[PDB]
């Protein structure tokens, strides 16, 4: 007769091809690429006979077979694919087999397979639109707004968007590398736990507990093996194939890497460590470069080269080419982009006209252009366009787009950048003709978590009342909102300024329009975007 039934051992069904180490600070350690999981399962037979060869199947195909010896048995074997199983063991002799009643299995990968889809519903005032316009609809996510600001993955309104850049991705260095972090407290020290043991030039995570241990929605479980952003990322993925997902190099903070990368021995290493961060992260879509920026002028007085615009030419270059490595290897599309300066002076000191054959986006950085950094002179922080009483402003979105058309940039490869948040002055005084930006200051607005800056969902929800006067300046396209009482003077875009920017990317057959940062919008500012740029209302 067939053997009898075997009945699979309880034991651990959970399985990861990327193991995560869960005592351990150190990039090198918290991370173990294998080429497969190791799973195990064991059985017991409590009628009949045990056979004489027992099998381990995964959906009726077997990944193990041995001899049956005995009334329990264990098997250990490899799983090269992520994803969830139906396992069953079976018990085979001359007369037939018999096999198990199915146990589901878990095989974990950094694609997401092993993940229910990360799908839920929009949140404050954001509405569905399909992604059917063919503009670039971009925003960004700091790692750390998961903490004081609460904004985690499963709120970002993310079939709004076409591309979701995750800021900030380190580069490891110490002292006269990663200066710049020492302003903030504790944040050097935190990169050289993460970067302990590995190499200087070589990327790594800034805050391994945000990025893969916190638990959030959908990875709760303690042996989920990835969790915080980037296993909520996986998730988004499964519930958004199309949409990319970029990991962002660098930022204001950690941009000063980038400045020794003249020396190909850096950038060498630097390039084949993002390929193996590409490798380890399957969920990640690409590349985005936020050098701030070559020549200088970021956070660090003491760096910046004439060489840079080469270094940063020569950057793209190297990175395409092991992205097309990449692509070809895995069956997929890679996409390299960079937020830039849209200063005209800080877009020439690079030749975006060469580096464009590289790129799929620039990310044209058109804000910030004033705020509390100088009290003296004012002006509208985001604006298309200069002002009736400045015309010749020199930070403008206009002026940055034309900077890189006059050096042959193909519109279609420019991305317009929108604020989800203000910048502002406090005690502004000595303005002619009912306007503010005439004045000067006397400092920096009260900031809703940094000083100088308004999260969009607190202006409108906090500075559309009262006192404060609203203005929209249509020949710049900017609003502005304005306390007489304490000359609180806070410039923004609203969903106005944002249709004026989308108008103009199809006028101009731009590329789309992209945003910073997407924890401060009330749904206003995305929704404006999407529908500005010509994308439909609905569900795709
Ligand atoms: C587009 C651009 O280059 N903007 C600059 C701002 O980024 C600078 O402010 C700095 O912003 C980063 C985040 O991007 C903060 O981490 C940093 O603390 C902040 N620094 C200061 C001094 O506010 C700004 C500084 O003058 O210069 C541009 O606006
Ligand atoms: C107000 C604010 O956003 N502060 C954050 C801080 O929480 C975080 O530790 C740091 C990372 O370097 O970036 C900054
Ligand atoms: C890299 C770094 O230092 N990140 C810190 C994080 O450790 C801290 O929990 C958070 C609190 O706001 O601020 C940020
Ligand atoms: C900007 O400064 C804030 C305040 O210290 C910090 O939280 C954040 O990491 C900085 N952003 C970047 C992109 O460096």
């Amino acid at each position: 007769a067939a053997p009898g039934k075997p009945t699979i051992a309880w034991g651990n069904t959970k399985f990861a091809i990327v193991e995560v180490d869960q005592a351990a600070t150190a990039y090198n350690n918290l991370v173990k690429v294998k080429n497969a999981a190791d799973v195990s399962v064991s059985w017991n037979l409590w009628n009949g006979d045990t056979g004489t060869t027992a099998k381990v199947l995964l959906n009726g195909k077997e990944a193990w077979s041995g001899p049956s010896t005995g009334s329990s048995g264990t098997a250990n074997f490899k799983v090269n694919k992520g994803g969830r199983y139906q396992m069953q063991v079976a018990l085979c002799n001359a007369d037939g087999c018999t096999a198990s009643d199915a146990t589901e299995i878990v095989v974990a990968d950094t694609d997401g397979s092993h993940l229910a889809p990360l799908k839920e519903p929009l949140l404050e005032k954001n509405k569905p639109y399909k992604q059917n316009s063919g503009k670039v609809v971009g925003s960004y996510f700091v790692e750390w707004g998961v903490y004081g600001r609460n904004f985690t993955v499963d709120k970002i309104p993310a079939q709004n968007l076409t591309h979701l850049l995750y800021g900030f991705i380190p580069i490891c260095g110490g002292n006269g590398i990663n200066d710049s972090l020492k302003e903030i407290e504790g944040s050097f020290q935190a990169l050289q736990r993460s970067c302990q043991g590995r190499e200087d030039f070589k990327v790594s995570i800034h805050d391994p507990f945000a990025a893969l241990q916190k638990a959030q929605k959908g990875v709760t479980a303690w042996d989920d093996p990835y969790k915080g952003n980037f296993g909520q990322l996986m998730a988004l993925k499964q519930a958004h194939p199309d949409l990319k997902i970029l990991p962002s190099i660098g930022g204001w903070t950690l941009s000063d890497p980038f400045f020794f990368m003249g020396d190909k021995v850096k950038r060498d290493r630097f390039v084949g460590s993002v390929k193996e961060f590409l490798q380890t992260w399957k969920f990640f879509d690409g590349v985005d470069i936020a050098w701030e920026f070559p020549g200088g002028k970021g956070a660090n007085p003491n760096l910046g080269s004439p060489q840079d615009g080469e270094t940063y030419v020569l950057l793209m270059k190297e990175l395409r080419a092991m992205l097309d490595q990449l692509s070809v290897e895995t069956g997929r599309k890679y996409e390299l982009t960079s937020a830039i300066s849209a200063g005209k002076d800080m877009i020439d000191k690079v030749a975006y006209n060469v580096a464009q054959n590289s790129m799929d986006h620039i990310f044209l950085m058109s804000y910030d252009f004033y705020g509390a950094a100088d009290l003296k002179n004012l002006g509208h922080q985001t604006a298309l366009n200069a002002p009736a009483w400045k015309p010749d402003t020199a930070y403008t979105t206009v002026n940055g787009v034309n900077a890189l058309l006059a050096q042959g940039v193909k519109p279609g490869k420019i991305v317009v950048g929108t604020a989800m948040y203000g910048r502002g002055w406090t005690g502004v005084n000595g303005y002619q003709n009912n306007i503010p930006f005439t004045g000067t200051a006397t400092g920096p607005v009260k900031g809703t978590w940094e000083n100088g800056i308004v999260d969009y969902r607190q202006i409108a929800g906090q500075f559309m009342s009262g006192e404060w006067q609203y203005t929209y300046d249509a020949t710049a396209e900017a609003p502005y909102v304005f306390k007489p009482s304490t000359g609180d003077l806070i410039t923004f875009d609203d969903a106005r300024s944002v249709q004026a920017k989308g108008k103009y990317v199809l006028d101009k057959q731009l590329g789309g329009l992209f945003s910073a940062m997407i924890d401060a919008d009330n749904g206003d500012i995305l929704n404006s975007m999407n529908a500005s740029l010509g994308n439909s209302a609905g569900v795709q």
